[PDB]
């Protein structure tokens, strides 16, 4: 009789309960998580809506159901198809993609989908987030990144207390959140420019993250219950392997994409540069051409590096100017060669290919494995 | 009348007291952090719902 | 009972609900936001008025619709009318002029309009600001500068958690309101000033706001939801190229 | 443990005052001796208030 008295639509509340509930129906749900969450409900049931606490139980119980729990995304494992659309994508790095067959070989024949740390260690302007994003899409795993490099907050890491209002979890459970799995491609970038300063040393939040034993049970101080990092394909890149800790380094696999000689750098402008810059300013390949000869000028006097990035920069400008030249001016269609290429770049820049060819005496040649 | 076994008899603060009492109630507790805590959850009830240092008693608390 | 049936009713008692869905109502909102704004609204007609925390969320909900929403100001596209527009307010500067008009030819081919990032190095007092201020008269898009040269706290940019008292958001939130565009021309000053101390370290900020992806979900302190930026463009003027960050 | 709180005894037995102490360490909150405007729920009165109204006169020994 005191519980049928004036029940007014029972005030419009409870139904964030209906609501949260559904939304975990269709989730595997482990019993922690799950009995946190019946805690949380029936505290949120006792609780009103204006009470602050009850703003942030919400706000950690949104979070909590948002992650994907038990959900993993259709992995593809077709290998055929994968080196396929590896090849498709990128030239060479045939090392990367014999290690992405062989995980995917390995993963089909191990039953259930499964992710390891594999560093991918190279010079800039080698295509490393590139590769990283080619197998999250060939592989069908989702995709995010996710920058460390000279990061001194572990926060990012490992969150918040969720207790000081507006507290924000730790970046992978956001990544969880996003891409909606447990299996997603997660990437990190700038390994070895870490600072580790005052108040920081997340060198050991990611020792916890990426331990293939300790990470099953990750944390973050934010969602105090701990996920299963198990299946995450971890990706790490750095242009050197020296200044990234040991413990750290010797927890994964380092792969090397490295280099591209000027023959190699031609092929990937001619088949994948050109094309993409192209699509970026809304031409055709009809209205903008360039010659192999203009690419491999390109290479050898306006571009002197490992990398390729700086090509990128270069065709990028001559493109923009065809595109200015196109769209007000007189040409219809461009036709690049060396002869006009003085006017959509300029003069040379790298107009010596050495310091010199003689070598006086007292002078010597050598080979230096630098950063860059 | 409703209120009564119900409702928000517990004024969103004895909730916490409760569930936090039961939480250490089958653990074999110290005097010495059971009296901290006892005057840490008055604390909590002299102070508001709202602020800062609420909160922060109740990450200490937690 | 008569002021009902004539007199203020449903106007500015617990109408601010109507208020705010008639002003977003022109708005190209995003989904989010929308079941966000939803959830305050929810919150706001259940909180009473006195409150000081029913005066905070309304606070919050003005900040979040004074926000633009797919507004996307109209840009002027005639290649010549901007070339003569340059070279009137401002002499020489061939470079700049003609990389605003080969953006500008980009933009037009795309057809929709993007927006990207470019630096203007050189000696002070030379037309950086001012050419920046032509850009954007020329252009048609709004015109926002701000100055993060000497500047450590990352505050001002990513605003506060909204929980301190008198939090408030970041000078981006205050540009997108005052401009009423999605797509103005932000200009940062004095890049190469930035201190990076202790507690500061705006550059990660930086670095987050320029990137090419990632800009299109930025999001600060205060306000706990994604704007896209993809479409806004930067300008970035330094004495020097030395002393700003690379990853920058 | 000198007996300095024993000094205040027998100080206060000496002089007929009633006898109370008051603990200042480490205190930060004075309003355990201005208590709380009572107008929040849970406020209560300073130490004093309850020195006062134990010790059953306006002249003890604080
Ligand atoms: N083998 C390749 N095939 C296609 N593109 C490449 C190749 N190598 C480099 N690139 C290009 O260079 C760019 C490098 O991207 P970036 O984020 O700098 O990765 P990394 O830091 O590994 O170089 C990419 O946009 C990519 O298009
Ligand atoms: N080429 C130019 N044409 C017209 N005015 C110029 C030119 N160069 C400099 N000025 C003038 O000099 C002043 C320099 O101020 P400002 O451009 O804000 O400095 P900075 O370029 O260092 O930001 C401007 O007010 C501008 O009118
Ligand atoms: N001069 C003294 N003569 C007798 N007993 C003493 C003397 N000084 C201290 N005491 C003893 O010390 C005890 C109280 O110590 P306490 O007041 O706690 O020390 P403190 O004043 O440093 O806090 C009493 O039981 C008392 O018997």
């Amino acid at each position: 009789i005191i519980k049928k008295e004036l029940g007014l639509e029972k005030d419009d509340k409870d139904a964030i309960e209906e609501k949260f509930r559904e939304r975990l129906k269709e989730l595997v749900v482990p019993k922690h998580v799950m009995d946190v969450v019946d805690e949380e409900l029936s505290k949120l049931g006792l609780l009103d809506n204006h009470s602050s606490e009850f703003n942030v139980t919400r706000n950690y119980l949104d979070w909590l159901t948002s992650i994907p729990w038990g959900k993993y995304s259709n992995e593809n494992l077709d290998l055929a198809r994968a080196q396929a659309v590896l090849e498709e994508d990128h030239y060479g790095m045939e090392d990367v993609k014999k290690r992405i067959l062989e995980f995917i070989a390995v993963s089909q024949l191990r039953g259930s989908t499964q992710g390891k740390i594999l560093c991918f260690y190279g010079p800039p302007g080698v295509g490393k987030t590139s590769i990283a994003r080619s197998i999250a899409r060939a592989l069908n795993r989702e995709y995010f990144r996710f920058s460390v490099g000279g990061m001194t907050d572990v926060a990012e890491i490992k969150g918040h207390r969720r207790t000081y209002v507006g507290a924000m979890p730790g970046k992978i459970i956001q990544c969880l959140k996003k891409t909606k799995t447990e299996n997603p491609l997660i990437l990190i970038d700038e390994v070895d420019k870490i600072g580790r300063g005052y108040q920081g040393d997340p060198s050991s939040a990611l020792l916890e993250l990426l331990d293939p034993e300790q990470n099953a049970n990750f944390l973050d101080h934010y969602l105090d219950v701990p996920v299963d990092l198990s299946k995450v394909l971890f990706i790490c890149t750095a242009n050197v392997t020296d200044t990234i800790p040991e413990p750290l380094r010797d927890r994964m696999e380092m792969i090397n994409v490295s280099g591209y000689v000027a023959q190699e750098k031609l092929a990937i402008a001619e088949r994948y540069l050109v094309p993409q810059a192209r699509a970026l300013c809304g031409l055709d390949e009809s209205k903008a051409k360039l010659s192999s000869d203009v690419l491999t000028l390109l290479i050898k006097q306006y571009c002197r590096e490992s990398g390729v990035r700086n090509l990128q920069k270069q065709v990028e400008k001559v493109l923009r100017k065809s595109a200015y030249k196109i769209v007000s001016g007189e040409a219809e269609s461009v036709e690049v060669t060396p002869e006009n290429l003085q006017d959509f770049v300029g003069k040379p820049v790298f107009t010596v290919e050495r310091m010199y060819d003689v070598t006086p005496p007292g002078v010597v040649m050598g080979l230096a494995w630098t950063a860059m």
